[PDB]
C-alpha cells in the first residue's frame, strides 16, 4: 500500500502530485493544480502526501508519468515533517531516477534565510540524478505577499509547456466533480451517526472507547479543558491571551520548547456570511452524504454531516481569497452582469489584487461585491467542498515548561482583530476563539467583535475544551544544563523562552548546576504590554546571579524607540563573554524583521569581538545556525 508506482497503476493513473506541507498551503496547491490539469489536459491525476508512500523504489517511476512536486520549506531551510522521509531518501539514498519526468513549484518566504531551501534542493538533485525537468523551477514568496500569484505564474508556465513542448490538447476549465453529495432527509443531528463537526470519526461513535489515550497527532486530537485564560495586555483595542490546558487526565505528552496545534472553528459571523453568500442559510441542519467519484479521493471530513457543520468546523472560509478560486468559480455566476464584472476581475491580477486583495474581503465578501449582493446559489456545496481548502491546526509555542507542569500546557497568544471602514470584521481565527474564551470564562464584560460555538459538537466542548495536539520540536535546551544560553524574544516571541526560563527556575530548585541565562525582551511600553511581567522577578529570585534580563520598550519615549538588538548592543560584552563559553543561542518571535536585525547585531558583536570583517561574522553567524548553535523559533 506504500509503494507510489503500484498505487498509481492500479487507480489508473498517469499523474502524480506530491506536496511538501506544514500548514496546509502546498497542499490546496496541489488540489487546485491536480484539478485543473485534469480538466484542462485530460490527465489522470492522483494528489498524494509523501508520508503516506515509501520512497525506496521510486527512482524506478517510468516516463509515461508526469510528476509535480509542490514543497514548502520549514524550520530553518528543512523539509516539512511530511516530507522528512523522502528528504533524506532523496539526499541520502537515491541513486538515478533515469526515466523521471519532473517539475518543481516551491513554497518559501524571502525573510528566511534559507528561501525556498527544498524546493530548490529538490529541484536540482532530481536533475542531477537523471530527472527530465519538464517545465521550469519557481517559487513563491509568502514573505512579501507574491505566493499565491507566483503560483498561478508557475501554473501558466506548465500550461505552456504541456501545451507547446509536449503537444497535449488545452480544453477549457470545467468543474469535473471528484465528490458527489446526497441530502438525507431521513437523517437528523438526533441520529448519532451524523457528525455536528467532532474532529473525526473516532468522535462519533465513542460509545466506550477512551478517548483521553494515545497517539494524538494531526490525524486526532486531544480535547482538552481550558481550566484558566488571562488577558496579559492593559490595551483596550490590543489583547493578548493566557491559555493554561490541563492534559493531566490524558496521554497526551509534551516537552519544553515544543509546540501546540490547535484546531479551529469558524466564528459565527463568517459562517452567516459563507451561509449568505451560497444561498445555505436555510440548509445548515440539513444532513449531507459524501461518495468519492475518484478512487484516490479523499472525502476531508466524516460523513454523514451537516452543512452547518462543514462550514463551521471543517472548510477555511476565511482568509485572503486566490484568484484562482475566482477562475474555478466564475461558470457559476448567478447572472451576466455579475459573470462580466466576475471574469474581469478574474483576469486582471492588479485589478484582483486592488479590488478583492487589499480589501480583506473572505470568500463571501469577495462573490457578494461581484454580483451585488446577489446570492451565488448555483454554486453546487461539493465545488465549495472541493475548492476550500481544509480549516487547519494554527501553532503556538508552548510557554510551560514539561519538568516544572508536566500536567498543563501554556501558551500566550496575542489577538489579531480589526475593523474595515465599510464596517467588516477581518480576523485570526483562533486567536478571536481564545480571546471569546477569555472573555467568556472570566466575565470580563468585553463585547467580542466575533463570536464563536464554545460547546462544541454535540456539547463536546463544554467546559472550555478545545481539540489540541502536540508537535515535537527541535527547539530545546541544551542537554548539559551547565551551558550557558542567551534567549532573544520579543512580544510573543517570549512564550517558548517563558518554558525554557521556567525549566530552568525548576532545575535549580532540583538541585541541579545551571548555567547562565540572558533573556532579552522587548514590548511597546511597561505599563501596557509587558508580557508575564511579575512573573519575571520571581524566576530571577530562584535563579540568582545566573539569569539576568533586559528589557527594550519601543513605545515608552518617542525621541528613542528601542528594540531588542539596541539592548544586545548595549550589553555586547556580556553578550559575548557567554558565546565564548559556549553559549547557544535562541531567537523567538516576528521572522519578517526582528530575527534579521537580531541576526546581523549578533553578527557585528562577533566581528567587533574577534577582529574580524563584518561579512566572515556574518558567515560565522550563519554556520552557528547550520550547527544549531542558533536556534529559531520565528513566525
Ligand atoms: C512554529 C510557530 C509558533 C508560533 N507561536 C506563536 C505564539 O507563541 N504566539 C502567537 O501569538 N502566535 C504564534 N504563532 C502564530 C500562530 O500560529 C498564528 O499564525 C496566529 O496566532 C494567527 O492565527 P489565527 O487563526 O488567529 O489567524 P488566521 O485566521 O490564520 O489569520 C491570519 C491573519 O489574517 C488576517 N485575515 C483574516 N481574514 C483575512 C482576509 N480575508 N484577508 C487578509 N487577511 C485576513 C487575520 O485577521 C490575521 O491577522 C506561531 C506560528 C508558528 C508557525
Ligand atoms: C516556522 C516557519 C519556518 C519557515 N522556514 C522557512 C525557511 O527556512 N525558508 C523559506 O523559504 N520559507 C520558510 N517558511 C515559509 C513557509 O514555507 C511558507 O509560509 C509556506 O507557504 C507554507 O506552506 P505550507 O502551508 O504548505 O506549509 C517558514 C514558515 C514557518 C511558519
Amino acid at each position: 500500500s506504500r509503494d507510489v508506482l503500484s498505487t498509481l497503476k492500479k487507480n489508473n493513473k498517469n499523474t502524480l502530485l506530491l506536496f511538501g506541507s506544514q500548514t496546509g498551503t502546498a497542499e490546496d496547491y496541489a488540489n487546485k493544480l491536480s484539478r485543473e490539469l485534469h480538466s484542462r489536459f485530460g490527465l489522470k491525476t492522483m494528489v498524494a502526501d509523501f508520508a503516506d508512500y515509501d520512497w525506496d523504489n521510486f527512482g524506478d517511476i517510468t516516463e509515461d508519468i508526469l510528476v509535480f512536486f509542490i514543497v514548502a520549506t520549514y524550520g530553518e531551510g528543512e523539509p516539512t515533517d511530511n516530507a522528512d522521509e523522502f528528504h533524506t531518501w532523496l539526499t541520502e539514498e537515491a541513486d538515478t531516477l533515469s526515466t523521471l519526468r519532473y517539475t518543481v513549484f516551491g513554497l518559501g518566504n524571502s525573510t528566511y534565510e534559507f528561501f525556498n531551501a527544498i524546493g530548490r534542493k529538490f529541484d536540482r538533485l532530481l536533475s542531477e540524478k537523471g530527472g527530465d525537468r519538464f517545465a521550469e523551477y519557481a517559487e513563491g514568496d509568502d514573505g512579501t505577499g507574491t505566493l499565491d500569484e507566483d503560483f498561478m505564474a508557475w501554473k501558466d508556465n506548465v500550461f505552456d509547456a504541456l501545451k507547446n513542448d509536449l503537444n497535449f490538447e488545452e480544453k477549457e476549465l470545467k468543474y469535473e466533480p471528484n465528490v458527489k453529495l446526497t441530502e438525507r432527509d431521513d437523517l437528523s443531528a438526533a441520529d448519532s451517526q451524523v457528525s455536528l463537526g467532532e474532529p473525526n470519526k473516532k468522535y462519533i461513535n465513542s460509545e466506550g472507547i477512551d478517548l483521553t489515550k494515545g497517539p494524538f497527532d494531526h490525524t486526532h486530537p486531544y480535547l482538552a479543558r481550558i481550566t484558566e485564560t488571562r488577558e496579559l495586555f492593559s490595551s483596550k483595542e490590543r489583547h493578548c491571551i493566557h491559555v493554561e490546558f490541563d492534559i493531566s487526565e490524558s496521554n497526551l505528552k509534551y516537552t519544553t520548547g515544543d509546540h501546540l496545534a490547535i484546531w479551529p472553528s469558524n466564528s459565527d459571523e463568517n459562517i452567516k456570511q459563507f451561509a449568505k453568500c451560497f444561498g445555505l442559510e436555510d440548509k445548515l441542519d440539513t444532513v449531507i452524504e459524501l461518495k468519492a467519484l475518484d478512487s484516490t479521493y479523499t472525502i476531508p471530513f466524516p460523513t454523514p454531516i451537516t452543512y452547518g457543520a462543514v462550514i463551521r468546523h471543517h472548510l477555511e472560509i476565511s482568509g485572503p481569497v486566490s484568484r484562482q478560486f475566482f477562475l474555478s468559480i466564475a461558470g457559476f455566476a448567478p447572472d451576466e452582469e455579475t459573470k462580466k464584472t466576475f471574469t474581469r476581475l478574474g483576469g486582471d491580477k492588479q485589478e484582483f489584487a486592488t479590488k478583492v486583495t487589499r480589501r480583506k474581503f473572505n470568500i463571501a465578501d469577495a462573490l457578494l461585491y461581484s454580483s451585488n449582493n446577489t446570492p451565488w446559489s448555483d454554486v453546487p456545496f461539493e465545488f465549495l467542498i472541493e475548492n476550500i481548502q481544509h480549516l487547519t491546526p494554527r501553532y503556538y509555542s508552548i510557554s510551560s515548561s514539561s519538568l516544572s507542569e508536566k500536567q498543563l500546557i501554556n501558551v500566550t497568544a496575542v489577538v489579531e482583530a480589526e475593523e474595515e471602514a465599510d464596517g467588516r470584521p477581518v480576523t485570526g481565527v483562533v486567536t478571536n476563539l481564545l480571546k471569546n474564551i477569555e472573555i467568556a470564562q472570566n466575565k470580563t464584560g468585553e463585547k467580542p467583535l466575533v463570536h464563536y460555538d464554545l460547546s462544541g459538537p454535540r456539547g463536546k466542548f463544554n467546559k472550555f475544551k478545545l481539540p489540541v495536539h502536540v508537535r515535537r520540536s527541535n527547539f530545546k535546551l541544551p542537554k548539559n544544563s551547565t551551558t550557558p544560553v542567551i534567549l532573544i524574544g520579543p512580544g510573543t516571541g517570549v512564550a517558548p523562552l517563558r518554558g525554557f526560563v521556567r525549566e530552568r527556575v525548576q532545575q535549580v530548585k532540583n538541585g541541579v548546576n545551571v548555567g547562565k541565562t540572558l533573556l532579552f525582551y522587548g514590548c511597546r511600553n511597561s505599563n501596557e504590554d509587558f508580557l508575564y511581567k511579575q512573573e519575571w522577578a520571581e524566576y530571577a529570585s530562584v535563579l540568582g546571579e545566573n539569569f539576568e534580563m533586559f528589557n527594550a520598550f519601543s513605545r515608552q519615549d518617542p525621541s528613542k524607540k528601542v528594540y531588542v538588538q539596541d539592548k544586545i548592543l548595549e550589553n555586547s560584552q556580556l553578550v559575548h563573554e557567554l558565546l565564548t563559553e559556549g553559549a547557544i543561542i535562541y531567537v523567538c518571535g516576528d521572522a519578517s524583521r526582528m530575527a534579521r536585525d537580531v541576526q546581523t547585531t549578533i553578527s557585528k558583536i562577533v566581528a567587533k569581538s574577534r577582529e574580524i570583517s563584518e561579512d566572515k561574522a556574518a558567515e560565522l553567524v550563519k554556520s552557528w545556525k547550520v550547527q544549531n548553535r542558533y536556534q529559531e523559533d520565528v513566525w
